[PDB]
């Protein structure tokens, strides 16, 4: 299972790990995604997952798309792990760089409560434009079910850390 893990609350856990490396190796029952509403995995974690996938996430998206149409922003939808894990959950959290409600990023992190344990990202951050520090709040009060962060930045995992309240 999960290992190196430093425990934040009841249950949610965080590690500097790269999510694509964490995923090959524990292959979780879920790995969450962070997903645009077009299931368009070019860059950030969604390119790097879709990367590692030999790009099957994507095609396997691209007929999501065309039979379902796009995601909300704070939405989700499930799909395969692939090589990964059992299931890819693609979540949609806003992205400020697209100028879309930071107030969606709660919707986004319920979809995590439909799973009882996932290993994630944090949503919204990185290529995403939201502040990391707030979006692991908003995780740690949004999420009941367990979640494993991976934080591919070690400076920024060590912020985490350290400002946690
Ligand atoms: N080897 C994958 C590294 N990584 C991790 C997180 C987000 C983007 C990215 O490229």
């Amino acid at each position: 299972s999960f290992s190196g893990y430093l425990k934040l609350t009841d249950n949610v856990y965080i590690k500097n790990a790269d999510i694509v490396e964490e995923a090959k190796k524990v292959k979780p029952t879920v790995v969450v995604n962070a997903a645009n509403v077009y299931l368009k995995h070019g860059g950030g974690v969604a390119g790097a997952l879709n990367k590692a996938t030999n790009n099957a996430m994507q095609v396997e998206s691209d007929d999501y798309i065309a039979t379902n149409g796009p995601l909300k922003v704070g939405g989700s939808c499930v799909l395969s792990g692939h090589n990964l894990a059992k299931h890819c959950l693609h979540v949609v959290g806003p992205n400020v760089n697209k100028g879309e409600d930071i107030q969606l990023l709660k919707s986004a992190y319920e979809n995590f409560n439909q799973h009882e344990v996932l290993l994630a990202p944090l949503l919204s951050a990185g290529i995403f434009g939201a502040d990391p520090i707030h979006s692991l709040r908003v995780c740690v009060d949004t999420v009941r079910t367990n979640v494993y962060l991976a934080v591919f930045d070690k400076n920024l995992y060590d912020k985490l850390v350290s400002s946690f309240l």
